[PDB]
C-alpha cells in the first residue's frame, strides 16, 4: 500500500510545485556560490575552494537526485526502470555523503587555522585541498558501490539485506563526521570565546576610555585603559611573530605611562594630547591583529550556523535509518529535510560571509 | 602536578591490594572460561569458541596491561622506560578494542542464529569464526599502530597530536561497535519478545488447562487450550522444516477436536482420558521446538546483560576521551571501569550460561 495514492489532486500538485521550487532554488543558489568564487579574484583562496566544492556537490544533488525524487515522493511509485534506479540510488548516497564530508574538510581547515595560524599558512595550499576533495569523492563513491550484491535484476530502495553494511554506511556518512565536528568545532568555540573575544573585549574597554578624553576622572580612565591593554596583550614554544602583537600593547602601555606622567604632574592639556597621540600610533601596530579577530569571529559564526543546520537536517534521517533495521511519510519527509541542507548551506554563506553577501547585492543590483 | 602524591600511605596500599585483587580475579576468571571450552566436549561449538576468544583477549588485558597499570595509577609516574611504554600503550589499545569487537562478533552470530536459524546453521562453521577472530585482531592491531608518529624518542600517554586519528580511533573502537549492537540487539530483543515468548506463553496457557482435568468447566478449558495452540502455531519464503513445528500443533488441535467430541456427547471419563493421551503425544512433536525456545531466551538474556555491562563500563571512558580534545582521577577511574569489563564478562557467562555455571560448581565441588 502507498499512502500517496490517498492524497488529493490539489495537495499532490501543490507538493510538486513546492518540491520543484526548492530543487531550482538549490540549483540557482549553489550555481551563484560556484560562479562567485570563479569570478572573484580575492576569493581565489584554498578556503573558498572548499566552499565552491561544497556547492558543486549540492548542485549535483539538485541535478542528479532531487528532480527525479519529486516524481517518486509525490506518486510513491518508481517508473524509470532498474538502470536509472541503480544510478540514482548510488548518486544519492555519494553526493549526500560528500556534502557532509566537505563540511568536515571545511571545519578541519578552520580548526588548523585557529589552532596553528603561523605553521598552517605554508601547508594550506590549493594543491592540498585538491587531494582532500578527491579523498572525499573517493570515500563517498566507495560507500554506494558495495550494495551491488543485488543478484536479482515499481519500487526503488537501497539494499538493507546486510545489517553490518547498513550501520557501516550510517557511520562513515554521518556518525563519524558529526562526532568529528563536535571535537573539531568544540575546540574552535573554545578558541573563539577565550581568545577572539578577549582581544576584542579588552579593546572595546580601551577605546571607551579614550572616548572619555575633569582631570581626576581622566586619571581613573587612563589607568583603566592600562589594565585592559595588559589583559589584551595576553591573547597572542618560541615567541616569533607573536612578539609583534605583544610589542604594540607594550608600547601602548609605555605611551599610557608617559601620558599619566603628564596627568600626575597636574597638566590636563599636555596629557589629553598625549592620549590622542597614542590613538593613531596604537591603530598603526594593533588594528592589524584586531581586524584579523573580526575575520576569525565572522568565519566561526557562519561555521557554527552551518554545523547547526547540518545537525537539524541530517540527524533525524540517520537516527531513523539506524532504527529502521530494529510510517513511510516520516522517511520521505526526512530525506527532503536532508535534501534541504543543500539549499540551506548556500543561503548561510550568502547571508553570513560578506564576500558572498556583497556578491549577491551585485547580481540583484542592490546598494 | 600529580594528585597521587597527595594520597596517604594506607589509601595507596589499600588501592594497590584492590587493583591487584581485580587483576588476579580477571586472570583466574577468564582462564577458567578458556579451560571450560577446551576441557568440555559439548562446548566444542563455534558460538563457545567466540566466548573462549573473548576470554583470551580479557586474559591478555589482565597479563599485558592491568598489573603494570596498578603501578602507574597509584604512583602517578611512569618508571619503566620508553620501549615498555610504547608496547604497553599499544597492547592496551589492541586488547581492549578486540574485547569490544568480540562482543559484536558474538552478537552478529546470535543475530544470524535468531534471524536465519535454518540457513545460518550450514554457514556457522568453526573455520568462519577463525576468520572473524583474525579480522578482529587485524583491525585492533591496526588501531594502535598509526600513533607511532612520535619523532621525539616520566609520563606514559597516547599521542593526541592529530585530532582526526583521536576521533577515528574512538569510532572504530567504540561508537561504531555500540551503534552496531543497538541495531543488532534491537532485532534480537524484538525476535525474543514477539516470538520466543509467544511460543512459551501460549504453551503455559495450554499446560495450565491440561492441569485442570465439573464436565462443563472442562469444555471451557478444552476450548481455551485450542485457542492457545493456534496462537502458538503462528510462532514458527517456502515452508520446509517449519511445517514440522506447524504439524505438531495442527495434530494437537485435531486431538483437542476429537477430545471435545467425547466432551460434547456428555462423556467425562472418555474425554478426560483423551486429554492425558494427547499430553504425552504432544510432548513428542512439540517439546523439541519448545526446549529450543528456552535455550534461545537464555542466550539472549546473557547477551542483554553483557551488552548492558559493556555500555556502563566503556561509555564514560569514550565519552571523556572525545570531550578531552574540546581532573586526571576521573580518567584514571574510567580506564579501570573499562578494565573491570574484562572481569564482569566472565562472571556474567558463569552465572547466566548454565554450561559454565555447572562447570564452576564442578571445580569448587558444589552440588
Ligand atoms: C537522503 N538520502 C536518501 C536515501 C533514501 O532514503 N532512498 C530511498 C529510496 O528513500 C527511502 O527513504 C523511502 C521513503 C519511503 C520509504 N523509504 C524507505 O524505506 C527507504 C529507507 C532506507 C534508508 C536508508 C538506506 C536504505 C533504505 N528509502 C530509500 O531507500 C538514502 C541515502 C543514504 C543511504 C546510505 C548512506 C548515505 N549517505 C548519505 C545518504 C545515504 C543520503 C540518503
Ligand atoms: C582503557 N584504555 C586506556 C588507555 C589510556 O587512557 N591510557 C593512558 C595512559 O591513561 C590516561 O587515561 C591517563 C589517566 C590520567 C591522565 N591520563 C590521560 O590524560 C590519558 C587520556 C587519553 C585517553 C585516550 C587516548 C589518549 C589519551 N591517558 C592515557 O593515555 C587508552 C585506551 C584506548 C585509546 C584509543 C583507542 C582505544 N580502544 C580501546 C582502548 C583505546 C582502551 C583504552
Amino acid at each position: 500500500y502507498i499512502y500517496q495514492d490517498s492524497i488529493s489532486l490539489p495537495w499532490k500538485v501543490l507538493l510538486v510545485m513546492l518540491l520543484a521550487l526548492i530543487t531550482l532554488a538549490t540549483t540557482l543558489s549553489n550555481a551563484f556560490v560556484i560562479a562567485t568564487v570563479y569570478r572573484t579574484r580575492k576569493l581565489h583562496t584554498p578556503a573558498n575552494y572548499l566552499i565552491a566544492s561544497l556547492a558543486v556537490t549540492d548542485l549535483l544533488v539538485s541535478i542528479l537526485v532531487m528532480p527525479i525524487s519529486t516524481m517518486y515522493t509525490v506518486t510513491g511509485r518508481w517508473t524509470l526502470g532498474q538502470v536509472v534506479c541503480d544510478f540514482w540510488l548510488s548518486s544519492d548516497i555519494t553526493c549526500c555523503t560528500a556534502s557532509i564530508w566537505h563540511l568536515c574538510v571545511i571545519a578541519l581547515d578552520r580548526y588548523w587555522a585557529i589552532t596553528d595560524a603561523v605553521e598552517y599558512s605554508a601547508k594550506r595550499t590549493p594543491k592540498r585541498a585538491a587531494v582532500m576533495i578527491a579523498l572525499v569523492w573517493v570515500f563517498s563513491i566507495s560507500i554506494s558501490l558495495p550494495p551491488f550484491f543485488w543478484r536479482q535484476a515499481s519500487e526503488c530502495v537501497v539494499n538493507t539485506d546486510h545489517i553490518l553494511y547498513t550501520v557501516y554506511s550510517t557511520v562513515g556518512a554521518f556518525y563519524f563526521p558529526t562526532l568529528l565536528l563536535i571535537a573539531l568545532y568544540g575546540r574552535i568555540y573554545v578558541e573563539a570565546r577565550s581568545r577572539i573575544a578577549d582581544l576584542e573585549d579588552n579593546w572595546e574597554t580601551l577605546n571607551d576610555n579614550l572616548k572619555v578624553i575633569n582631570a581626576a576622572q581622566v586619571k581613573d580612565a587612563l589607568t583603566k585603559m592600562r589594565a585592559a591593554a595588559l589583559d589584551a596583550q595576553k591573547a597572542t614554544p618560541d615567541s616569533p611573530e607573536m612578539k609583534d602583537f605583544r610589542h604594540g600593547f607594550d608600547i601602548l602601555v609605555g605611551q599610557i605611562d608617559d601620558a599619566l606622567k603628564l596627568a600626575n604632574e597636574g597638566k590636563v592639556k599636555e596629557a589629553q594630547a598625549a592620549a590622542e597621540q597614542l590613538k593613531t600610533t596604537r591603530n598603526a601596530y594593533i588594528q592589524k591583529y584586531l581586524l584579523m579577530a573580526a575575520r576569525e569571529r565572522k568565519a566561526t559564526k557562519t561555521l557554527g550556523i552551518i554545523l547547526g543546520a547540518f545537525i537539524v537536517c541530517w540527524l533525524p534521517f540517520f537516527i531513523i535509518s539506524l532504527v529502521m533495521p530494529i510510517h513511510l511519510a516520516i522517511f520521505d519527509f526526512f530525506t527532503w529535510l536532508g535534501y534541504l541542507n543543500s539549499l540551506i548551506n548556500p543561503i548561510i554563506y550568502t547571508m553570513s560571509n560578506e564576500d558572498f553577501k556583497q556578491a549577491f547585492h551585485k547580481l540583484i543590483r542592490f546598494k
